This record gives structure tokens, C-alpha cells and sequence, in this order.
């Protein structure tokens, strides 16, 4: 049905640091397509064969379903069938499932990616800066951590993978908003096609007619999804780009009492679950 | 079935501040669209195909399938069919359970928006404080959090935040009260339209007829949904706007013994969980 | 099938005051639509479809098929079929599974209502007048919470919440017992109408016949659903008001050694989990 | 299938006093009828629709099916239909599954309402004598509970609520028994039955038969369902009145070293979870 | 299919005192009717339904579907239907499954019965055994157990309840494959039989055919299950009867360092999750 | 599906000595019949009937559809149908699936039986030896169980059944192996029989045809799966013969710092979960 | 639908070092062939039988379902039917489910045979050397590792048993991708096949033609998932040869403060969990 659609695609010491407030956009890149293709062949839209070939009267239910099913597969062979559009649309009309769960994979594979190796890493490390600063919070209310501030700064190994992964997912996006705007365009009177069963010593026969008729069923619904799609990726897309700008958007709260960019997110990000952070941002907020 | 739907859809150190008492509306806003469309679709109510053509009798099955499935698909095209109302109650009639989808995800993202990134802050905040007061409330038994009050009050990022999710909402209830109001007005005869399967070669035979017969189905239940979720809408709408006040509408407890306003809120709805308050309360309750 | 209904409907520092011994009735007075909308439509009963419509011989599979979607969506207009009873007892026939769902939620509505916001602060005041009269009983085994007690006697805000909550569901039975007393005194006879299909140009054509016959199929077992609700909730009314009288149906225990009803029920009712209270009733029940 | 019945349905500081050794009979008079209704309409030999008319040979299929609906929602109506045995035969094969599934409701009920309320305040009162015992017999290695006991035992509030709730259960033993017996009584021809579809304008028609033919089908499965159901009852009735026998049918163990017959069972049945217990057992066993 | 029922039917200080190298006997005498139940109504094998009537050419789909259900249902009425052997073998063919089932509840309740009100007594004696017998051995290592022993050697009331049970089982297996002998020896053509509708007024018309021809399908499947169960039971028969076999196959270890055989093999297939019994083992193994 | 059946048969203080680097063959024999099982029967491949037989032009649906399950159900009666093979490859046809499942709860016994009884003993005795070996070290850094060792060595109640268990999972391959070997010789043309309807009273009518046609369908896909098992089985027969040599496949490490292999190899097995032991690996490793 | 494929395949003091930054390759080799043929054979595009055969008019239903199935099942039998490719390439498109299912269990095995056996004992052998080397680090803040080191570095047991089991999967790979180019080379129009029922007595009749049509049907989709299958295996190819290459590809850190390659990779990949050695590396790395 809908029902078990929706409530599990979008109702369904450790830092947060991994997401980077960016989980909400692969999950709405990921789930939608998901989302949108079980919606189109659910229970209640569906209804409908996606083939319907127009066969004479003579002919019965077997030689009609014959008919149905070869043309179904012959859409691929270019000498069988004609259009004036050609053969292009066809194949999309026949294929969008399919490639819409290739765009699907294409964004969900990145943030597994960045996840499984590059995250351990770095979320290693914030636990230890975060003890160390702990731990000589303590010791003055009863200075080494600066000079790993310094050489992760002088650092360039990490910077260079997060804005490759996330510049990947950006190009993909681009790649699917352009393929939905030309899937758009077309005239939608290509799904009306000739088809001829003449193959082979069916030559002999003359009982069968020529050419047949032939329109594919449940094509509005996919140009639909493919317009809703366009409009949700081209309302997406600067999310991203504002994302790439992270040295251009904390550390500096105790005072007296380059890859450098992504450390100083992961730690303003991480404020909560000590309780002496708290506590310092009242006091030097007081006075300052 | 039905047992499937009402016992999923309704029968099924932290701090409750989140929902604010709101928690129901988003919940009964969201849910009922998703039951709606599983009960409307259902294995007792939606026996038949939504669209049922009339064939004459010198057609076969496969013909009338044909013709059925092509009137589905024809929907869209203007140039096929004719009605006097015109193509657009048609697009409504044909496309009902997607916005109503539509609708429902417009509901859903915004509390979990609000869930996801502006929650974790405030209610660590909201332990601090309550720390602080318990720690100063022990030491008196056996004052700086008064300035970490007035500081709050002094910004200006956090009520806005909330009124902005609070009225996004508001406007999104008022645009689907409003296209189910525009619905319902249908004249409810829009199903009848005359549908002619003459494109392409099939121009030649003589044998079809020009026009033929197509009323939709299943469409009176549909029109039942969308006033009961007219009805359900326009009961809740004030409902929002209530909250919306809450500057309008605890802290002075203890006594001897502006962003202001959501502070106050999340602390007064928590005095359960620790043990001061209730004997507080008894205590200055008592003498006055 | 019918073992899923049956074993999931009526088969499957925390004080159970939330209930009050009425847990029962709203289980009850909510699962019995569920389970009789379910065994309605399960697979044993609903063999056959609720419309079947007697079309001529001349006839096809594809003509009768469509007469009979068009009558089952033509119960809804007025100037398509005719009957003496009327169009209410055919629209109420066509959607009584519907208001039974509906029925089923303003029933499920209160209970949780009642639980969601007025459960928690009464609980945790239980909690804390049973830990203040722990603690008293350990100091003289070894007097404030009097004054508690009267000035929550003088309080008036929380009887008048349970006794709307507890006569909400009264009315809402009211009402579903009157309509089911109207429903049950139908003919059983309105379900014999007359369906015209000449809307549109099919008045042209001579070969369909002016009028047909159309008999609902499963109205009788509507029926005894029906009588049979009104018979559970007719036996059940009187419970309701039985506990309306909460004043007027301990505390009074220890002896030497207005809203106040509910937190005299509230605290009577929990004598568990306490191995002082037992052993008070056993000292002060052998002296008097 | 079969297998997701039977593994289901009887393959699927705690004191057991709850079940008093009569867990098993509300287990078996439960779970029996909902086992067999399950395996009359399992998919092995539900195989056939439980009414099957026979249409002459002009009807085609359309009007078989129409015959066939009719004269399954003609049972109810006698006007329609005349049988010599009368129209209650035919009432009990069409309901038979409902009142099955009303029977188990009711055995149901009984227990679960025991559980709820009648459970804890003596299931608590056992904890607190055990717990007295233990600190008396504690204390005598290195009297006042006989007082509670007499006091218990001048008590009348426990035992009548005890044998009402195992006195309902035999009569709705004594019920569903005699109305076993009743039903196969039948003649088994009753399912023979004339069908008249003459109601309304169809008059006027004379292609249709006056009368037809129509036999149920599926009843021969009831009636060994309904004799093994009065086996199975007959059979159980003798163990309820046995146990309805309480005073009838321990404590004094230690020795030197009216309602009270319930607390005398449900002592002398928790004598485990103790080490004490078998401590004295074997103590004043050798002894005497 | 056929993986959801072999995964599912063998492939899925507590003492195992209770089942005494029985649970796997119980496991297959009570798991093989079900998977023989499950397999021979699969998705695979049962394609056909279990009847097929051979109708005259006049007569078509819904005269000869009504011929089917009619003699399905007429398999019982002996005055119907003719055959040599007679309706005991066609009523056997036709309620194989149910005594299967019936077969299958009677091996699963007698262990079930002995698990429930006979194992904790007897379990809770043994760890009170047990940790006598280790108190001792702590004692010595820095003799009232004797005199339990021998008094329950003495007592009669649990070997009797054993032998009991354990000869229900075999009397029902005895019972089981007698009747699966009966049923394999049938002589595999009475599925064959005559069927005749000629019951009321059906006997003026001259159309329908005096007789009929009618012969069951999936009855070989039938019967190779039977003998699959009659070759699996006759295998485990002697199984049981040398379990009965108690007193006639330790406790005498230590040395210096009747329902008594039921209580000796409880205590040596306790050996284990105690550290002093393996050294003593090694100790007096060593030496003796 | 096909992802429902890979992904749940190989893609889903104890010791490991009970599976002894066997738990592999014994999946990969248990779990291969059911996986090919399941693939055989799945809604991608049977997608026909096993049986299709040709009736004449005159019969109708219900006849030919008679016909069909007359023949299935008369494969096993040899004096309906002829062919010059013989009748016991058509039961082969007929009854692969249920032989399948046959061997592969021949293969599933015996590891679960060796399991139940003989590992707990083996288990609970290599606990204690190492538990007294880890004794022995500690003393030594701040000798009896030689004696025990040797005991174990003259010992002879444990080899035999371990080579009996897995002498008897040898045996049941080489009958499956051979078995299949038999099967896949089938002439692959032994489906082509002719089925004779001509019994009782069916002698009369002559419009039957005396003879017919009949091809089981779904045979090539039985020989395929029959021949991998077959190549499966013939390769992993090594393995077995070459687990049965454990005597001429450790305990000797420590230095001054028969069913003896059977202890031999799980000591040797278990070296993890023990400080000490990979301490004197690396000890007496530098030194020898 | 599509749904349950896609959110199950890819979005669903222990070490890592069995994966070796490896188990994603396994996971995309194992889950793809899962992923295309769960989608393959979907409720959205597999609507369609796979193969249709085009009988003549004179034909009736059964006929042509019976020459359907027979075609189906004739395809192995070379006499029946003639095309000028051969049998292969339609015993290809009839197997192809399988032989993917063979190739998933193929990449699935060796993998699960590394993680059984030599997981574990290098896995225990690390926590060893990281628990020595915690313990010296512990000593030398208040040398016999080195020994172990260069002893495994003699050792050669273990390396070859990697390279072994990571060049099986690379022959698995390039066995697959040599089959996929053969399998996508095929002419397209091998599907076209004569099909011929005159086996047996059939001959006799001249009613059937000689020699039918027949194409199959789902082709296409089967050459695209093979096309994609080649392409994801040859650009996943490159990557395994890279593993292959460990030891061209840490353990100097402390500084005064042959199988070993593998020992070295899961020693440097295990330096989370443990708090000294990320402090080590700042104090050597602002010294170094």
C-alpha cells in the first residue's frame, strides 16, 4: 500500500561529528527516488499493464497476448518497430525504474564511504583533543594541545577527501537534474508506436495483419515523478554548494582562563556532554 | 485490512521540551492523510478499477482492455478526450493520493527539522540550569544563575526559530484547507467524459467507433476523504495559532528561599525528576 | 484469517493511577470495532463482492463489468437510480465500515488525551506524597503533608478535567448507540434499487435496457454487526456512569500511629510496592 | 498453512497463584475454537466458495455470478427463499464462524478480568506473608501472623468473587455444550434450498427461471468441527466442577520448630524460591 | 515455499532434568506431522484442487464449477453417491489432514502436561540436593542428606506419574500407526465413485446427465505420507519402550571422600556447573 | 523472490570444540537441497504447471482442465498410462522435491544429535581441564592432571561415536551421490507418456478420444539442479574420509616451564581466551 | 516492489583487521548480482510471462497454454526445435537466474572461509601484542616484543593463505567478466525459435501445424543487468589487484620513548581504543 511506504522512508561517547548537519540531504536524496518508485507501482496507481497492443477481432486472447508480449519486447529491436521520435524514448519509457535506482545508488554510495574509513579517524581524534582539554581544564581549576592545533593545521589530508566527496555528490546532482530536464522534454506522443509481427516464416501467414497499434500505459505518472524530482534536486542543489564553503564558515572561548577549518567544526559542533563547556560560556559571557 | 491501519497509525535524563504540547498536532496532521489513503485503498473498499470504459459488444476482452487502459493513459492528453469542465478536475481526480502524500511530507519535515538541529541545544541547556539550580538550592540547605538568565533574555536566536517553524505549518494547513476546499466545490459530474481512440493509423478502420463512454470510479469516496479532511483541518487550525502566542502564556517559586518566553516554558513543564521542586512547591505553597 | 484478529486484539516506579479500573472499557469500547470491521472483511465472509448487478444476455464480460462499477459509483447521484426509502439508507450502507473507524477513534481519542498530559503530574505527586509519608512512618518508628493534603482539597483543577474526559466517552457512546439503533431499524429491503445507465451520449443507443437490477451483497452481516455493537454498548453505558460518581466511591489508616476524591482513589488504590503499608493493615486490623 | 496455526496456538519474585492449576483449561478452551475456525478456512480445504448455484445454460457468466450473490444475501430474507426445516438452519450455516468466535470471547473474558484485578492485592498479600515467615523462621534460628491468619479467615470478601468467576465459566461451558448439541441435530439436508430471484421490475422477465437450485458448501466440515468441539467440552466439564470444590481440597509444617482455604492454596502451592522450605521439609520429615 | 518449513520446524541454574533424553523424541513425533502437513499443501506440489469433476460438453464453466463444489460436498450423504468399498475410504481422503492434526496435538499435550505441574517440584528438589551435597563437600573439605534419600526411596508418588506419561505416548503411537496400516492399505481405486445431482426439484429436467464421474486428486501424495509416518513411527516405537525402562539403567562417587531411580538419574545427568564434581571424578578415578 | 532465499541460507566461557571444523560441510550440505529447493519453485522459474496435457478441440476448459489433473493424479496407477521406461522415472518426476527434503533431514540428524548429548560432557570436561592446567601455571610462577590424562587415554567411550557420527554423514552422502547419478541417466524423454481417461463408466461415451497426449514440464531444471548436487556432493567427499583420520592429526608446550586425539585436538583448538597461554608460546618459542 | 530490495541490500575489544578495508569489495561482488536479479524479476517489470507462443485460431485456450509449456520445456531438447545459432545461447537465456545465483555463492564463499578460520588466531595474536605493548609503555612511564616480531617475520604461514584467498576472488572476477562479454555478444534475434509438437502419436493427427512461432520473452532486461554486471566488474577489477600488493604497502613510532607485511598493516590500522598511542604521536610528532 502507501502506508508502509511513507512511515518507513522518512518516519524511520559517541559525536555526531560524521553528518556534519548533511544527513538530512543524503537521506532526502536517498529515500526520495526510493519514495517515488514505490509509489508509482503500488497497489492503487498501478493498476494497469504498462502495454496494451490493440489486436483485431479475429485474433484471441492467446494470440493477443502474444502480440502484447512481443511488442513489449520488441521495443528494443529497431527494425521491428518505427517512430519519428525513435527509438530513445522508448528505451527511457522502458528503463526509468531501473535508472532511477542507479541515481539512487550513485548518492547513497558516498556517505557510506566517507562514513566507513574517513570517519573513525578523525572522531578518534576529537575524543582525545576533547580529553586532553578536559583534562587541563582540570588541572588549572586545581600547554601542549596547541601544538597539535598547529601541525593539523599544517596538515593537508583530510580537507582535500571531504571536499572530493562532497563534490562528487554535487556533479551526480547535476548529472540527474540535466537527465530529468531532457526526460521532460519529451513530446509525450512517443509512446504511440507501430508494431509488426512479421518475423521469421510468420512472412507465410496473411491472416495477420502489417502493423498493429500500440501505446504504452502509465507514462504521465512517470513524467510526473521525473517533474517532481527536477524540482526537488534544483531546489537542493545550493544546499550543497553552501556546504563546500567550509573554511569560509568555539575554539576561541577559554582565553586566559589547510585542514584546520574541519577540526574547528567538529569541535564548536561538539559542546554538549561536558559539563565544564557550559559552564565557561556563562562565565565569560558574563564578562564578556 | 483494517486492523492493519488504526493500531499502527494511532495506537502505536530526558527532557519532554521538545514537542512543547505539540507533538499531538503534528501527529494527528501527519497520520491522518496516511490513514486516510490506506483506508481508501483498502481490500474492502476499492474492489473496482478506477476507470471502467464501455465497449461495444462486437469487441472482444482484449479490445475493451485496450480501450480502458488507453482512456487511463489519455487522461492527460488534451487533444483525445473532451469535457465541458475541462481537463484539470480530471488531473485532480486521477492524482488525489500523490498530493495528498505531498501533503503529508510537507507536515512531516518541519517538526523534524526543528527535532534534528535546533533540540539538542536548548535541552542541554535546559540541564544545565536545572543542575545549576539544584547544586545552589543544596548549597543553600547546607547566586550567578540569574545572569545566565538575563543573557538569554538579551538574545534574539532561538524564538525565532520557533515562530518560524510554528507559522510555517500554519501556512501549509491553510494551503490544503484551502485546495480541499476548491476539491469539494467539483461538480462531482467531471468523471463523464467522452473518450475517442483515434490516433495514428487507426484512423483508416472503420470498425471503432468515434466516441465512446468512461466514468471514472471511486470517486464519491474520495470526495468524502477530502471534507472529512477539510472538516479535521479547520477544527485544528486554531489550534496552531493558540500556540503561536507564547509570549502570552514557575520560575518565581523559590523566592527568598526576547527569547525569554521558551526559557520559561521548557522550565516550568520541568519540575517532575528531581525531588526539591514538589517540596518546594509544598513549602512556599503552604505560606502562601 | 481470523487467528490474527482474535490474539492481537484481545489477547496481547510506575503507578498504574493512570487507569482507574477503566482501562478495560476503553480496550473494549475500541477493539470491538476493529475486530468486527475486520471479521467482516476477512477472508471466510466477504467471499463476494457488495455490488453484483444483473445485466442482460446479450451482454458481455466487459459490458456487466462496467454496469456494475458505474452502479456501485452511482449511489452517490440522486438522478441516476430511484428508490422509496431514499439515497441515506444506500449511503450509509456504502460506508459503514467508515464510521465504524470513525466511531473507533473518538473512542481511542480521550483515553490518550487524558494520558498524554494530566497522567504525569498527578502520578509524580503520587510519588511524593507516598515518599513524604514513608519517611514520616520512618522517622516515628525511629506533621507537613497534612497541609498538602487540605490544600489540594481546596484545589478544584484537576476533578473537572477527568469528570469532561469521563463524560466525553459517554456522550460519544450516546451517539453511537443511537446510530446504531437507527441503522439496525432499516427494511433490509433498501438495498433492492434501480440503476439507468443513460447519462451522456449513451442516450443515443437502443440496446441497453432503460433500467436494471441491483442488489448490495453482505448487508445482512452489517446488520448483525450492527445489533451486536448496540447490544455490547447498551450493556456497557452503565459502567461509565457508575464511575462518574467518583466522590461518592485508606487514607484513614494510621490513626495515632473539591478535588481531594481523585488523590483519596489515586492513593488507596496503591498500597503496593510498600512493606510498611501491609504491615500497618495487619498491626491497626488485629487492635480494631 | 497449517504450521502457522498449531506452533502458534499451543506451541507458543513472580508467584504462580494467578492460575491455580487452571491455566491450562482457559489455554485449551480458548485457543480450540480459534484453532479449528483457522483450519476450516485454511487454504487446503476451504478450497471451494461456500455456496454454489446452479444457472441454466442460456445464463452466462455474469448472470451465474449475480444468482449466486443473490441467493447468498437471500438467506436471511424468508420471502425469498422456502425450506421445510425453516430458515434457523440456514442462519447457524452462514454464522456458525461468528458465534465460534462470540464463544471464545467469552471463555476469554473471565480469566483475563480475574487477572486484573483480583491478582495483585492477593498475589501482594502472599509476598507479605511469605516475607513474615521467612524473618520469623530467620529470627527462631538465631507470633503475630497467626492473627492475620484468623483475621483472614473470619474475612468473606476473596472466595465468593473466586467461585463466581469459575461458576461463569461452566455456564458458558453448559451453553456453547447444549448449542453443539443442538446444531448437529441437523438434518445435514437443510443446505437443499429453493432460490427465487422474482423481486422487483425482474417480474416482468420471463427468461429467468421461477425457482432455481442452491447448495451450501462446507458444511459437512462444520459439523466435525461442531461434534469434536462437544467432545472436547464434555469432556472438560468435569475438571472446572472439581476444581470449584476449593475448601474441599502445608501450612502445618513447622509445628513447634470463610476464605482461608484460597490463602491455604495458594501457600502450600509456593513452596519453592525459598531455601527454608525444603530445609523443614526434610527436618520434621525424618522427624516424623 | 518449502525453505520457510524445514528451517522453522527442525532447523530452530536451570537443570535439563525434565526432558531425560526425551526432548527429541517428543521434537519428531510432534514436528514430522506438521512438516508432512505443510509439504503436502505446498506451493509446489498441491497445484491441483482435490477434485475435478468431468462435466458433459453442454454444460459450462459455472454448471460444471457447481457439479465440482456439489460433489465435494456430497462425499458425506451416502444416499448420493455409490461406491464398492463405500464412503469410509472417501471420508478418510477427504479428512486426512484434520486426524493428522488431531494425531499431532495428541503427542505435543502429554509433554507439555508433564513439563507444567511436574518438573518444578522435582527440579527445586534437586538444587536443594545439590547444594546440600556441596555445603557438605565445603564442610568436610575444611550426614542428614542420607536420611532424604532414603525417605524418598521410600515414597511411590512420582515414578507412578512418569510411567504414566510415558506410557500414554506409546499408546498413542500404537494407535497412530495401526491406523496409518489401515489407511496404506487401501486399494487406491476407491477415489473413483459416481456422483449424481438429481436432489429436488433438479429431477424433472432431463438436460443434466443421471451420472457423473468423479475421482480425487492428491491422494498418492497422501499416501506416501502415511507411509513415510508409518516407517518413522514403527522405527521410534521400541525408542519409547526402552525409555520406560527407568529403574532398570553416579550417586555412589564420594564414598568416604520405588521412585529413587528416577531421582539417582536426575542427580548423575547433573554433573555439570559444579567445580567439586569433576575433581572429585579425577580424585577417586585416580585411585579407583 | 530470490533475495529472500541467498541472503537467509549462507548469508545468515563456550568453547568451539563441538563443530570441530566441520559446522562448514555440515551447512553446506544441509543448506544446499533447501536452497535449490527453493529456487526451483520460485516465481521466477515455475512459472508453468508441472503437467500440460493436450485435449482435443471439442473438450472445453473444465474437460481439459479434468483431463489435466486425471493425468497427475494417474502417473502412479500403472494400468491407466504406458511407456516403454517404465513408471518409476515418472515417480521420480513426481516426488524429487519431497526425496530432496528426505536427504537433506538425513544430513541435518546426525550433527544435531551429536550435539544434544555427546558435546555438553566433552565441554564441560576441556573447561575444567584448562581451568586446572591455568591453576597449575599460577602456582608455578608464585602435577596431577597427567594421571588424569592418561586415564582419558585408556579410555574408549568417546572415538567410537565420534567416528560413528561422522561415518554415518558418509554413508548418507554416497546414497545421495549415487542416487543422482541414477537420476541424471534418465533418458530426459521419459516425460512423453500417453494417459488413457477410460475408467468405469466412461467406456461408454465415445466422443473421449481412447488415447492423449502428456509432457511434464519443469524436468530440465530437475536435471540441472540434480547434476550440481552431484558434482557438489562428489567434490566435498574428501573432505569427510579426511576428518575421519583425527588419531594421524599443542599439549606438548609448556615442557618444565584411544580417545586421546579426540582431547588432544580440542586442547590443541582452544589456546584463546587464556593470558598464560600465548605468554609461553612466545617464551618457549624465542628459546626453541 | 522495489523498496524491499534496495533498503535491505545496500542500507543494512573486537578488531577490524579481518575486513582489511576489503569487506566493502566483497559487499558490492556479493549484493549486485542479489540486487539485478531481485529487480529482474520484480512485480514491475517481470509482468510477462517469459516466453509466448503464437498457436493458430483454431486453437483454444488449453492448447495454446499446453504448446507454451511444452516450447518452455523443449528448449533442451535439440530434435525438437531448430535456429541457426545453436542451443546455447537459449539454454543461456533460459539459465541465466541460475548461473548469477552461482556467481553471487561463488564471491560469497572465500570471504566467509577467511572470516571462520584465520580470523581468530591473528585477531587473538593482535590483542596479545597490543596488551604487551600497552604493559611496556605502562613499565617505562613508572624488551622481549621484538623477539615475537622477528619470529613472525620468519614465519611464513600466513601470508600465503591472504594472497591465496585474494587471488581466488580475482579468477572469480575474471571468470565472470569473460562470461558476461560472451553473453553480451549475442545476436539479440536468438530468441526467434521454431517450435515443433509432433513427438509421439501426435504424428497421426494433421490438425496441428508442423512447425509454430515462439520468442522469449525479458531478453532485453537480461542483456542490460549483464552489460552493467561487466562494467561494475571491470572497473572493480583494478582494485583487487591493488590489495594483492601488501607487502609494497606504524609500527616506528616510539622510537626510545616474510608474513610480517600483514602483522604490520593490522598493527598501524589498530591504533583507536587505546589512550597512550595517540599521545605518543603528538609528543613525537612535535618533536618529529
Amino acid at each position: 500500500a502507501i502506508a508502509q511506504l511513507a512511515t518507513e522512508y522518512v518516519f524511520s561517547k559517541g559525536l555526531r561529528l560524521e553528518l556534519a548537519v548533511d544527513k538530512m540531504v543524503t537521506c532526502i536524496a536517498v529515500g526520495l527516488p526510493l519514495l517515488l518508485i514505490s509509489l508509482a507501482f503500488a497497489q492503487e496507481i498501478s493498476i494497469g499493464t504498462q502495454i496494451s497492443c490493440f489486436s483485431p477481432s479475429s485474433f484471441s486472447w492467446r494470440q493477443a497476448a502474444f502480440v502484447d508480449s512481443y511488442c513489449w519486447a520488441a521495443v528494443q529491436q529497431k527494425n521491428s518497430l518505427q517512430s519519428e521520435s525513435g527509438n530513445l524514448p522508448l528505451w527511457l519509457h522502458k528503463f526509468f525504474p531501473y535508472i532511477l535506482l542507479l541515481f539512487a545508488i550513485l548518492l547513497y554510495l558516498p556517505p557510506l564511504f566517507w562514513r566507513f574509513a574517513a570517519a573513525p579517524h578523525i572522531c578518534s581524534d576529537l575524543k582525545f583533543i576533547m580529553e586532553e582539554l578536559d583534562k587541563v581544564y582540570n588541572r588549572a581549576i586545581k600547554p601542549i594541545v596547541e601544538q597539535y592545533l598547529k601541525t593539523k593545521k599544517n596538515s593537508n589530508n583530510l580537507i582535500i577527501k571531504y571536499i572530493s566527496c562532497h563534490l562528487l555528490t554535487l556533479i551526480i546532482i547535476l548529472l540527474a537534474c540535466i537527465y530529468l530536464g531532457y526526460y521532460f522534454s519529451l513530446s509525450s506522443l512517443s509512446d504511440e508506436f507501430v508494431c509488426s509481427i512479421k518475423s521469421g516464416i510468420l512472412r507465410n501467414d496473411s491472416t495477420v495483419p502489417d502493423q498493429f497499434q500500440c501505446k504504452l500505459i502509465a507514462v504521465g505518472i512517470f513524467q510526473l515523478l521525473s517533474v517532481i524530482n527536477l524540482v526537488v534536486y534544483v531546489l537542493l542543489a545550493p544546499v550543497v554548494v553552501y556546504t563546500l564553503f567550509v573554511p569560509f564558515r568555539v575554539l576561541k572561548v577559554y582565553e586566559i582562563l589547510n585542514d584546520l577549518s574541519l577540526y574547528n567544526l567538529f569541535l564548536e559542533e561538539n559542546i554538549s556532554e561536558v559539563k565544564s563547556y557550559k559552564c565557561l560560556k556563562v562565565l565569560e559571557n558574563i564578562k564578556s
